[PDB]
């Protein structure tokens, strides 16, 4: 009888265990689940990231070529003081 | 009066850089609006991967106490078994 309340305690424990590792696998599929999802967007946004450094290399460039132009136009410009002076002299 | 020569055509040369400009200009607004909508979009793909991990993270917490659980659980079943097999 001592081996009688064993018996069912057994029974009891092997029944908690297996509803516990039944529980575990509901988490486990969603962790899987989750973990495949964070994948997915971490290649979603690397894909993203190298359109975006293309676009702000692109941005930069035609920067670039503003400051150029403002600085042909600064050059320019200047010659044209000088010319605009050496009229006003004849005055 | 050469010096009216020179002005006219450094007038006319920063006439057609002004036009330039205003054309560089035009794309460069583009540019920049091309920029933010992708930077805009990295942004909703950043939170998005964030809720995907917090989700991820909380799970696994979740796991582990389950585990905690089931290792006692296990224990007990091995004192019962240990008392079990010594008759």
């Amino acid at each position: 009888p001592e081996a009688a309340a064993l018996r069912a305690e057994l029974r009891d424990l092997e029944l908690e265990e297996a509803r516990l590792v039944q529980e575990l696998e509901d988490v486990d599929r969603n962790n899987a689940r989750a973990a495949a999802d964070l994948q997915a967007a971490q290649a979603e946004a690397a894909e993203l990231d190298q359109q975006e450094r293309q676009h702000y290399r692109d941005y930069s460039a035609l920067k670039r070529q503003q400051l150029e132009l403002l600085d042909q136009l600064g050059n320019v410009e200047n010659q044209l003081q000088y010319a605009r002076v050496q009229r006003d002299r004849l005055k």
